């Protein structure tokens, strides 16, 4: 398929201004995107999105300023682009690229019965492209889940990663602070309070692939503790009836990502090179159907 259209502006090195977003942007009070408001640069008319991030402490503010700093290093059509930013006493506002007619990926997944395997393959190439770019820029996402991915267009199969709240430049000995409420997306290293790295994102890629193919969450149990049990036992399978009709390649792909031990997971770059995502004679057969 066709690569996503770029932001209508060139990639910027954004630094947060002291002052009110209101002084340079008209923020919509009725159009809410996810808090995220539609907005418009007053001077130019340019249509953008405004994420008001509430910040209690200095540490909260510092987390957002890291987020800005990270977006600054990420220039790619599958990664939402920062346009401007504003800091007040109680919040930092980010102004970002706006995608007209976006649908969040948890929606796409709720409607997984719509998707052929080829549709998912194509969405997956794009998701991997975004992650491959982040990793080759030495950056970890660390929060890759359907609610953080926007389906730009269903037909063209185009996506944009739209939040970098936990993203950071790679360092050794990176331990995350985590909470076990609704933990189905957590990598086992995050659950075990171990260090995170590039494979931490690849686990999530595995999870998303499983979910697009079946509409089911691979590690969900009847409650949070039972879900944690599944993650720590790395307990999952492709025995559900949704998986009966999928290719062997698909099955091998997920098997190379849902691995408890980090170092064994394939990279983003390898994921793209994998027969599920790269094999033309397979995609052809898939189209014929
Ligand atoms: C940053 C962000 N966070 C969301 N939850 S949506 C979002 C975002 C950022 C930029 N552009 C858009 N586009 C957009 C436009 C119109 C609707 C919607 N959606 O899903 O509800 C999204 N959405």
């Amino acid at each position: 398929d066709i690569p996503a259209p770029p932001a209508p502006f060139d990639h910027r090195i954004v630094t947060a201004k002291q002052g009110a977003v209101n002084s340079f942007y008209t923020v919509s009070k009725t159009e809410i995107l996810g808090q995220v408001h539609k907005c418009e640069e007053t001077a130019t008319g340019l249509k953008l999105a405004a994420k008001i991030i509430k910040t209690r402490g200095m540490k909260d503010k510092e987390e957002v300023k890291n987020e800005i700093s990270v977006m600054n290093q990420l220039d790619h059509a599958n990664l939402i682009q920062l346009y401007d930013a504003f800091e007040s006493k109680n919040d930092i506002v980010l102004v970002m690229e706006y995608v007209d007619g976006g649908e969040l990926f948890d929606r796409i997944i709720d409607e997984s019965y719509n998707l052929t395997e080829l549709d998912t393959i194509l969405f997956m190439k794009q998701i991997c492209e975004g992650i491959r770019h982040m990793h080759q820029m030495y950056i970890l996402h660390l929060d890759l889940k359907p609610e953080n991915i926007l389906c730009v267009n269903r037909d063209a199969k185009q996506i944009k990663i739209i939040d970098f709240g936990l993203a950071r430049r790679y360092k050794p000995r990176e331990k995350l602070k985590v909470n076990f409420g609704t933990p189905e997306f957590l990598a086992p290293e995050v659950v075990n309070y171990d260090f995170v790295s590039f494979p931490t994102d690849m686990w999530s890629v595995g999870v998303i692939a499983y979910m697009l193919l079946s509409g089911l969450s691979p590690f969900l149990g009847d409650n949070d503790a039972e879900t944690l049990n599944n993650i720590l036992a790395c307990r999952w399978d492709l025995e559900d009836e949704e998986f009966q009709d999928i290719s062997e390649e698909a099955k091998e792909f997920i098997s190379k990502l849902l691995i408890k031990e980090k170092s064994w997971r394939i990279s983003a770059s390898e994921a793209l090179k994998h027969p599920w995502l790269s094999d033309h004679k397979l995609h052809s057969r898939l189209s014929a159907q």
